[PDB]
């Protein structure tokens, strides 16, 4: 296998000299010598403090050179992150580490995020992200270290993805999963190795995409990564005039936001550097597809992809946004809602599309074999999405076959919100739905009724979301009272039924 | 991993019915599904003939369409092909076959080869390949076999590479190396996956490049593989035109004639189709650099590579042959020639080019472990090429180490020739050189001298390496015929002094 870290090693000896990193607001530039250097650094200095290859290490920090460090530099050694995204509350993040037994947690969150931790008796060490490294230098001490035996099998890093019920999943990647991680986006992207990549760092590095497909492949390339710390359209486009950015990799939220700024900026704009905008993390809107189409440039490709297996589908120049094929590593097949594997379907019948489960593919949810044996069946991993063979004999990705509702890339389970809103004072029921929205994908709904003879407020129930322990991300962005909800004779709330009454 | 039987039989379920396989001038035709189904049937019959897996068959044909099926449905019963220039003579094919313990050879060279096998005693069972499958079309029996359990460090392919001195050596290619020896047509050469890719079959199947950066890369992309009985530049243009050829792969040699052959016919040929000329297998001349630069369209890449580890270096759109740079998967040294692996040379000092042996690399020799422990050292493979690198931070390609002749993209060592022109009747000493030529890039060159008060003719001597054990591919295309060649009173050839006085 290749390695996430033997890919960034060989990279740095192909490329010492020529930029990795750049910060452009900080005016930070790290070449790939310099940021193996501060790997190298960190790495020695947690293993002189006793950390061990194979412990788990949670990281709770949003998008920057030093986390990129961190993060790099636990994998060197040999310890496992655990990517967080750093949004969530402390009591779900101290009960993640809790649960996953790790042995430290690298923050930026920080204060009363690292007290639950403290509180919940895990044990796991915090560590300040800048006591570590901070504007990409680093605080070491220690001689050089060995490097750790990697496997192909063997957990590498940790994602989490939301469940139908409970805490997020935690899907442990393998070592053997980072190549084709990386390597779909020069078979069904088009990019290509060399020092020409300027890669624009939108999507967060706690999740699979800003990870693997967008810094990993970004320095495994012998490109740049230009870190974005916060989100702000305008200032994007100016990045990748002024960093000469060639590819951008970004959910459909983003490119709404990204093509929207494009079309603001006039009929002078000039984006000439850019020759690839890629998108993943939901449905592509038709909308937007055609913003995207209209007001910035590059080979336009769509990305079909899981947490747990990466990318399995995929479109050039596409003309709908649920339109994909299968590309390089990927095998695909739409079966049986609720069957087995081999339970395919006719024709241009719907069904669960699912895919193989090869070297991309996790190893299993960390201490969750039930859920596991779910979604990891007789070699295949079963998506949850719904979807049809067209005549075309391409793959229409129609929705969800369970209540998962994606915003702005994020899988959010109504029952989570639910949970808390149904202990909100005046609430007697309450159902949470996606509705159809050109920015976020689907906008997260409540539904609630109140109690008899009693009123509820928009305004007093979203108070009660933002002091709850649910991240505030995920919060309603529209209340619709009602007197009542529509159900079945089985007193089962009829939510696809729901959608369409309020939408 | 993704073997090559994996590879294959998922472009198949991806591509079931586009065309895999034309062969234009035969009317033959074959969809990715029809060749799985070719294939299946062979090693089904096959494996009822009693053949078993990890048992190693030679394969001794020149390119076809039905070489192409029995090789693959080799691998796909879990046989080791080993694939044998079928220009080579009876006596060193089946001393190869001999030496590598072969349990069967399939051949298309015909009777006196088949003799030559059953008489050397080896027990390897000849096949005639035309017994198995002809024109796509398999004589099919037995019943269905399992898909074998294939190891990352297991033999899967053996491949042959000439030495300073003997045989050939038999280089075993691990199946972990499949993917990497594919996919450097993706992050080098800009191959993408898609049903566009239409690749023109000119190389060997019998060398790494044909097979698989040729080949396997076409199919595993869900494209079309063209297959070429015989090279004719003229021919080889037509098909570019006619079958609307993407990538063409080829030596030097190949090219200088391509270029002619396209500078010719002007406006008469449409090679617009064409995106991609790539080049490997020998130190591409500057003078058919700028022809190929003139008068073939599409990016330019040259490749530099070795059986034994595949691709090194690279350069997009060249304008010297011997500059070359690191790309994705492969990591380089310049080490002093006799040295370690870790006496690295300074920036400026010529050293051997040696090549860290990763997952593409080749396992070891055939039965030679002494030969293998002087190639492969400490995670290294030793090339024995001669390199540079420039102030422009790039690796410059010299000569060889080891007196290698290079003759159209083939390794010769001049001992092989002066071993059987020293048996000519008539002949007292010879030496052999590569003299600089622009088609062949070496041409081999024999220097001899007669008997005292004897006269030796070109024809004759011709004549008895074509009746000789020789391969005549091998054979000097010049002889200088000299009184005495120039030594020193050691009786040793001052070979600058003969150089200079035969160019
Ligand atoms: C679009 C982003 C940047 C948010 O926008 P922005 O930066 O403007 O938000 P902000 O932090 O300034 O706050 C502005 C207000 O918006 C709210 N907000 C934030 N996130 C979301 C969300 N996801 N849904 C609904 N509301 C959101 C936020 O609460 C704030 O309002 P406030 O709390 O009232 O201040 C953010 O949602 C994002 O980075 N999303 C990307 C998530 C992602 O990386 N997804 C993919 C994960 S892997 C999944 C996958 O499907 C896949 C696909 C292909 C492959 Cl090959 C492999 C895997
Ligand atoms: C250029 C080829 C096609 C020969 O041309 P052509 O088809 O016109 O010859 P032909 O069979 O019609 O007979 C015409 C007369 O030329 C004579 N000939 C044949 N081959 C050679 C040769 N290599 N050197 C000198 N003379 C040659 C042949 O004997 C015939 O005269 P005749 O015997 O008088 O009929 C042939 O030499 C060839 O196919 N060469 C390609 C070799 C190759 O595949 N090399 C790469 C192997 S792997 C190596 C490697 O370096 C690498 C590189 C990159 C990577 Cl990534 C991995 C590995
Ligand atoms: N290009 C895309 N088109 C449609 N849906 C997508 C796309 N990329 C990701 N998704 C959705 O996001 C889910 C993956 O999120 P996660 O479960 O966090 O890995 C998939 O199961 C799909 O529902
Ligand atoms: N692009 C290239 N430029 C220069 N020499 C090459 C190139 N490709 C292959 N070679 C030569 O061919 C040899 C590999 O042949 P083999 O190891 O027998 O497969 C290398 O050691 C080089 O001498
Ligand atoms: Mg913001
Ligand atoms: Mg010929």
């Amino acid at each position: 296998m290749q390695t996430v870290n033997e890919m960034l090693r060989r990279a740095a000896t192909r490329a010492p000299d020529h930029c990795a990193l750049a910060v452009p607001a900080r005016g930070l530039r790290l070449t790939h010598a310099e940021l193996r250097a501060r790997v190298e650094a960190v790495a020695a200095r947690l293993h002189a403090d006793g950390l061990r290859p194979q412990q788990r290490v949670a990281v709770v920090a949003p998008n920057s050179a030093d986390v990129v460090i961190a993060i790099l530099a636990l994998h060197r050694l040999g310890a496992v992150p655990a990517l967080l995204n750093p949004r969530l509350k402390s009591a779900e993040l101290a009960e993640l580490i809790k649960r996953g037994e790790m042995t430290a947690a690298v923050i930026a969150v920080g204060r009363q995020v690292a007290d639950a931790i403290f509180q919940s008796g895990s044990g796991a060490r915090i560590i300040f992200l800048g006591d570590l490294v901070r504007d990409g230098e680093p605080y070491s001490y220690g001689p050089p270290i060995e490097d750790p035996q990697r496997e192909p099998a063997q957990p590498a890093f940790i994602f989490y993805t939301s469940g139908t019920t409970g805490l997020p999943k935690a899907a442990i990647i393998p070592q053997r999963a980072a190549e084709s991680r990386v390597l779909f986006m020069s078979t069904q992207v088009g990019l290509r190795h060399g020092r020409h990549n300027v890669v624009l760092g939108l999507m967060p590095l706690y999740h699979v995409v800003g990870f693997f497909a967008v810094l990993v492949a970004a320095l495994a390339l012998d490109g740049t990564y230009v870190v974005v710390e916060e989100f702000r359209p305008v200032d994007a486009l100016q990045l990748v005039q002024q960093e000469q950015v060639t590819s951008l990799f970004a959910t459909p939220t983003h490119l709404d936001a990204l093509a929207a700024a494009a079309a603001h900026a006039g009929s002078s704009l000039k984006l000439d550097s850019l020759r690839h905008v890629t998108f993943a993390g939901a449905t592509m809107p038709d909308a937007v597809l055609e913003t995207v189409h209209q007001h910035l440039p590059g080979e336009k490709v769509n990305i079909y992809g899981t947490t747990e297996a990466m990318n399995s589908l995929y479109m050039r120049q596409p003309k709908t946004g649920t339109e994909m094929a299968p590309g390089f590593f990927s095998e695909v097949r739409i079966v049986r809602i609720g069957g087995g594997v081999d339970e395919i379907v006719a024709n241009g019948e719907e069904g669960e599309l699912i895919v193989a489960a090869s070297d991309s593919a996790f190893v299993g949810y960390l201490n969750q074999p039930q859920a596991t044996a779910e979604k990891l069946q007789d070699g295949w991993y079963r998506t949850s999405d719904v979807a049809v063979w067209t005549p075309e004999g391409t793959v229409r990705i129609l929705g969800r076959v369970d209540d998962m509702i994606i915003s702005g890339g994020e899988n959010i389970h109504p029952s989570e919100i639910e949970r808390v809103l149904g202990t909100a004072p005046g609430v007697t029921e309450v159902v949470v739905i996606g509705l159809a929205d050109q920015r976020w994908g689907q906008s997260v709904t409540a539904c609630v009724v109140p109690r008899l003879g009693e009123t509820l407020s928009a305004d007093a129930l979203d108070t009660f979301c933002r002091s709850s322990e649910l991240a505030d991300f995920k919060r309603p962005k529209r209340y619709f009272i009602l007197d009542q909800l529509p159900k079945n004779a089985l007193n089962k709330v009829l939510r696809r039924q729901l959608v369409q009454q309020v939408s």
